[PDB]
């Protein structure tokens, strides 16, 4: 699939390339919602940046 979600109310396809999505955010802000791409691999999370990958619906 792909990922009907990025930030807020942003929604977006992946190609065929790719396995999951994630939205990159972060933690050291005032938001929570920053971005979102799509994925190869989701090993680990930074404390920079917040990696919700996930592989459903939102993701592939």
């Amino acid at each position: 699939r792909k990922c009907n979600k990025l930030v807020p109310l942003f929604y977006k396809t992946c190609p065929a390339g790719k396995n999951l999505c994630y939205k990159m955010f972060m933690v050291s802000n005032l938001t929570v919602p920053v971005k979102r791409g799509c994925i190869d691999v989701c090993p680990k999370n930074s404390a920079l940046v917040k990696y919700v990958c996930c592989n459903t619906d939102r993701c592939n």
